[PDB]
């Protein structure tokens, strides 16, 4: 029952500062423009120890399955090939991505009826708010 409150089908409703986060990560102009339009649906499920997050949109579909604390290979929506480790810290999913000698952290939190995704690269944060679909 570890991630119960995350499970479901979620739709992006709002974003703040996402262009600057993508700049900080190194995303090029064309991908920033088309990625910034997308309103993905994120489908989170759990089966035993395995968590799956599937995202579907216009622009790109992505899918990760993982065990908490166990590093895995990920392909991001901007097409980075990263090494990722996801843990639970005080009821927040904490996701670190390493690639090309860089690092970024994505936190996923339940806040009221919303799922809040906070993305940090060095000094720059972006907040992406999802609602139940
Ligand atoms: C640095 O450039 C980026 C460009 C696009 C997305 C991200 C990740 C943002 C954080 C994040 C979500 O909102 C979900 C869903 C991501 C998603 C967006 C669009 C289409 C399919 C899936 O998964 C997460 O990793 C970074």
């Amino acid at each position: 029952h570890m991630c119960d409150a995350f499970v479901g089908t979620w739709k992006l409703v709002s974003s703040e500062n996402f262009d600057d986060y993508m700049k900080e990560v190194g995303v090029g102009f064309a991908t920033r423009k088309v990625a910034g339009m997308a309103k993905p649906n994120m489908i989170i499920s759990v089966n035993g120890d395995v968590i799956t997050i599937k995202s579907e949109s216009t622009f790109k579909n992505t899918e990760i399955s993982f065990i908490l604390g166990q590093e895995f290979d990920e392909v991001t929506a901007d097409d980075r090939k990263v090494k990722s480790t996801i843990t639970l810290d005080g009821g927040v999913l904490v996701h670190v991505q390493k690639w090309d000698g860089k690092s970024t952290t994505i936190k996923r939190k339940r806040e009221d009826d919303k799922l809040v995704v906070e993305c940090v690269m060095k000094g720059v944060t972006s907040t992406r708010v999802y609602e139940r679909a």
